C-alpha cells in the first residue's frame, strides 16, 4: 500500500472527514473501524478528536487498500494519516473507536488496529470503561 495526498475539507464525525483527493471534494470513511455517532456515548468525544487531529495537520496522507475504494454510499475508503500518524489506529488505540468492518479485500492494518484495541481495553480508556 501506498500514501497519496489530500487536503482537508472539513471534519464531519469520529470515522468521516471531507477531503480533496485528486482535485476532487469526496467524503471518506476509514477503513476497518466505527465510531459512536455523534447522537451516542462517546460520539462527540470522537468527533472533537478526529477533528482536532485532522484541522492541526501540515500534512493529509489517504491510504488505499488492495480493495474496493469506494462504498455503496460513494465515500472513499481509506486510512486517514495526519503528519505521519494514522487516524484508523489512533482513534482505537484510545478507545474511541472499535475495530470493525473489516472485509477480506481491504484488511491490510487489521493485526495492527486489533493491537491498538487491545492495549485501550487493557487501560479501560472511553468506550472500554
Ligand atoms: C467501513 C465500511 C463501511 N461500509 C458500509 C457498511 C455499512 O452498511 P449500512 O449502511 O448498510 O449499515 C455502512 C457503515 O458505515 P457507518 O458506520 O458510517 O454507518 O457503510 C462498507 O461498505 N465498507 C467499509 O469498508
Ligand atoms: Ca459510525
Amino acid at each position: 500500500l501506498h500514501k497519496e495526498p489530500a487536503t482537508l475539507i472539513k471534519a464531519i464525525d469520529g470515522d468521516t472527514v471531507k477531503l480533496m483527493y485528486k482535485g476532487q471534494p469526496m467524503t471518506f470513511r476509514l477503513l476497518e473501524v466505527d465510531t459512536p455517532e455523534f447522537n451516542e456515548k462517546y460520539g462527540p468525544e470522537a468527533s472533537a478528536f478526529t477533528k482536532k487531529m485532522v484541522e492541526n495537520a501540515k500534512k493529509i496522507e489517504v491510504e488505499f487498500d488492495k480493495g474496493q475504494r469506494t462504498d455503496k454510499y460513494g465515500r472513499g475508503l481509506a486510512y486517514i494519516y495526519a503528519d505521519g500518524k494514522m487516524v484508523n489506529e489512533a482513534l482505537v488505540r484510545q478507545g474511541l473507536a472499535k475495530v470493525a468492518y473489516v472485509y477480506k479485500g481491504n484488511n491490510t492494518h487489521e493485526q495492527l488496529l486489533r493491537k491498538a484495541e487491545a492495549q485501550a481495553k487493557k487501560e479501560k480508556l472511553n468506550i472500554w470503561s
